[PDB]
């Protein structure tokens, strides 16, 4: 039972979990691969690829969200009351209340805050930055920025939480009442296929 | 008396307030500087006087920026918010935080794909702009109301109006900063 969740930077796969970049997923080949995608650039060489078959259409879910994508889909698909954290590249919360997608937002992921400060300055992070003192240097005004923003947005947000993604563990951490599930949105596909065996 | 607060996107003159961008500044006076990238240029321009020696402000923090002290410097008790290029957050000098400007979030986002400031906040958006608008103005927001947890609070800068319609009991002054810098004037005559 091969997997696909197929992002903008990273293809990752679940067999046994790995990932392969863009390039490497372009010179794979395989056995039935089932996926979602929201690579816009990698619609036509999916198309191609008859082994691959698209589980975004079987994908039945609650929103008035335009556009929604369909990996923060696929994460809230197997919650029926929870806020969804998805922390990679870019952090989105999304909201679950009896299986009905309440809304959902969206901040940078934690390395492109590392970015856009550099950007700003190079007079402008501590992981173990404490979120009850205010800061007294700038590594550290930072960090606090970052981590405690994201902190209180959640709080507000939140319910039980889920967590997932490269960051989600780290940020897991910050709650009580938290679970990190690396493997939220495979387990949403899983959902997908045990619904419609005929797949 | 020709002041200027260089920043690091803008140029904020009061001789009459106004603000040139940097690559206008180029092309056109006691100074504070925050801009790495202007420290050889401004060395060069023998009108121009460096104010940020004469400031002494304590404060249990290392390396805080000049255009923090400078705003914070008149400031009794209270949070001091500065929102242009970045937007640092000060208490009255117990310590302080730093985050992107608006328009700095815009760019990180703008960049991988390529702001609705009327978006409610007091419920969940149903579209990209609004997820993203949300994000912005409600982080910043939380962290303010949550460093503020009553005290007084005084925002200023470019963007620092906007910020400051989401409170009561909040005050803009745009020209917190050459206030500092007038205090300093006045603390050293020998200046003139």
């Amino acid at each position: 039972l091969l997997l696909c969740d197929i992002g903008n930077s990273n293809a990752n796969f679940l067999d046994k979990y790995f990932t392969l970049n863009i390039d490497q997923f372009l010179e794979f080949k395989n056995q039935k691969i089932f996926y979602i995608n929201v690579n816009e650039h990698l619609k036509e060489h999916l198309k191609n690829q008859k082994n691959f078959i698209n589980l975004e259409p079987y994908f039945l879910f609650d929103t008035i969200y335009q556009g929604l994508g369909i990996d923060r889909i696929a994460a809230c698909y197997t919650i029926e009351d929870g806020v969804v954290v998805d922390a990679g590249s870019a952090i989105t919360i999304d909201i679950i209340s009896n299986s009905i997608h309440l809304g959902g937002f969206i901040l940078p992921g934690i390395a492109n805050y590392k970015k856009i400060y550099s950007h700003i300055s190079p007079r402008l992070f501590n992981t173990q930055v404490s979120l009850d003192a205010f800061p007294q240097k700038t590594m550290d005004a930072l960090s606090y920025g970052v981590f405690k923003g994201i902190y209180l947005l959640i709080k507000d947000a939140a319910k039980k939480l889920y967590f997932t993604g490269g960051d989600g563990q780290f940020l897991a951490n910050y709650f009580d009442h938290a679970i990190y599930d690396k493997l939220l949105i495979f387990r949403g596909m899983k959902k997908i296929i045990k619904e419609n065996p005929n797949l």
